């Protein structure tokens, strides 16, 4: 699309994931976003990405925004385990 | 800062601008981010940064994402020369 990199990034910063819709779904929605934006030459990095995805990351999941201090070279794949694992516990 | 990069992202995405701040301050405000942003390694282009500019561009300077459509290849720059001259007759 024309407008493709602007709706991905925007799409990006208005993550709101609380528990409702399976992780399976928000994360291919998440690694999509940024393969997309890196195909453009978008470079979202690990550290970058995790930061946005853990933002407006709320209810149960609230709190690996806080654990994240200790995190660093997180990756996205490691942050997504943590909220699979989350929700196979409900 | 470690959150800097984050930051940047958030504050473009959530630009706001109808003809309260001074288009001077405004301006510096989002070359900066996209500077930093690109000095970072997330390279934010003339298109899809003039794109997330005029995205909650709102006021009497919505209609400058209808003109738009005309203006390929704007740069950030002629996208606040624009507004400028938009905010010089207020």
């Amino acid at each position: 699309s024309d407008t493709q990199e602007a709706n991905d990034i925007v799409t990006l910063v208005n993550l709101q994931y609380n528990g409702s819709t399976p992780a399976d779904a928000f994360e291919t929605k998440v690694t999509n976003i940024i393969d997309r934006l890196n195909n453009n030459g978008i470079h979202i990095n690990n550290k970058v990405a995790c930061q946005l995805i853990m933002r407006g990351l709320s209810g149960e999941y609230k709190f690996l925004r806080y654990t994240r201090h200790r995190h660093l070279n997180m990756t996205v794949a490691e942050l997504f385990l943590d909220i699979h694992a989350i929700y196979e516990e409900q």
